[PDB]
């Protein structure tokens, strides 16, 4: 069942599809509330060539927008490149395929760092044990639980 | 004078202006002899919003072509993106801002990844003292002097 | 049912959706034939922010490719953006949106330019009166019907 | 001396090198004003395949950012495409290749669509005569006197 790409045994063919946005986490706030640049609502998933295609809807001053964005397939070992409010690198942590998929993503943006963690999902909403197993490697990656955000409680542009 | 992405007291800025290849150096040969995809002839470095801008010309079937690429910085120290004939990460290998510039890059394409080495100059040609110095360092990433080019020797498309 | 951008009567928003490649007509049959640019299998196009996003499949040195390309709306009525193989403008010829949908396409490159006219469909065939309807728009752009290729009867990259 | 792409007499090959923003005329007042997405400070124009490189400042809150954008040509003689707060398409209305360069853009944002002209200069300034011949073409196109800018008189982030 799981797989990561630091793992190397990853099969990123098996995450193309439909992908819904659980839970975003990051020690920098701002970026995962309200307008944020990283509040994003996941929908579809694209495996190319050597990239992957994002389909999601991000909400800007009260208005949903239809974005797409391919990230690159980079030498470094499962990492990928994607330039969105800033250079982004990330990987995806660990995934079942048929439920759930946990991305950690590094920022750059004028000097200035901030890790992201999401939990997408293939279903509107996942069970607590993900959720919590998710809570726990936010922690682990320095995110305290006050920055776990849960978006299945809220509108995500549906 | 010295500076490197490594040492973290690039300034960049200065990268800024008109640069010439002098020599390529890379173990995957094919890749920088004539009709390579990374034979490129160096023009000009336009500094960015987080990115490197590069103009250069390349020569494809007997015809110079005029190109125009971006790089994005990365959240890994130094580090750089480029999607060409792959994704490509680079770092400045060295630099004293007004003479040369060694840039060390990474391909990767199709599950294979090769290095590339480069030594952009701001005049058609450099002292031996540095082409030589730039030959050690390609041997250093395990570069044999097999695989070094001095492109001054050759039409760049000038 | 039939609408078309140049009656300024296309919701664009129903074009969402899965989409095959039926039949491609063009008086650059080099460009339509094994290997050609332009002999794309569809499989599904996006309604995005005043653009258009494109996932088909080409065949390039016998190997299928997984390709995605954003269109941009451009201020000619009807008229989209997308640079693939050159500078493209296209236009929806005729649509109904449940079954079958018509482009018209100019490409420019190094200073010729070539028609392309396109059967995407919703099934993996459409009915002969769709196909000669489509065949006969392709004579009446100066479409030969020795240019008209009928992609139903060969490998689709499916 | 005299050249349009509307004439089809156009060297482009000529328009290549540095370029400075001498004024801009929209009745989009609101576009071309201290912050306004057009309201751009010319640099450099690069020559590419099938394409133009522009490399400009634009002053966002009060800071110059440092921008470029690539532009492609279209099947539309003497038309381009780029994406900039929406769909854009230009042409060269007139330039002398060694002085002034004229530009007529039509910007397309959500079903709205809004006019520009820029006199860009090889020069930090040009003649009255040549800024006089520019308003004249401006309100030939419906832009009125008041929607013309001189930014020769304000910071153009230099
Ligand atoms: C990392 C991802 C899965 C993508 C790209 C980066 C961003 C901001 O997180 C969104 C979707
Ligand atoms: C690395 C660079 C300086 C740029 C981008 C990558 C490539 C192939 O080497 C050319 C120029
Ligand atoms: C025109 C289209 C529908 C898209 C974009 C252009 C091309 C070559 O035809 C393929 C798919
Ligand atoms: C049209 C141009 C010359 C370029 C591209 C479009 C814009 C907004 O005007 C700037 C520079």
């Amino acid at each position: 069942e799981e797989a990561s790409s630091t793992r190397g045994n990853l099969d990123v063919a098996k995450l193309n599809g439909d992908w819904f946005s659980i839970v975003v986490a990051s020690n920098k706030r701002e970026k995962i509330e309200e307008n944020g640049s990283m509040r994003v609502f996941m929908q579809h998933i694209d495996v190319l060539e050597n990239s992957l295609g994002f389909k999601f809807r991000i909400k800007e001053n009260g208005e949903c927008r239809e974005l797409y964005l391919v990230a690159y397939k980079t030498p470094e070992d499962g990492e990928y490149f994607v330039e969105y409010d800033g250079g982004n690198t990330f990987t995806i942590l660990k995934t079942d395929y048929d439920r759930y998929v946990m991305f950690h993503l590094i920022n750059f943006k004028n000097g200035e760092t901030f890790q992201l963690m999401v939990l997408y999902g293939r279903t509107k909403d996942l069970s607590s044990d993900i959720k919590e197993k998710f809570a726990k490697l936010c922690e682990a990656h320095g995110i305290t639980r006050d920055n776990i955000i849960d978006l299945t409680k809220t509108d995500r542009c549906l």
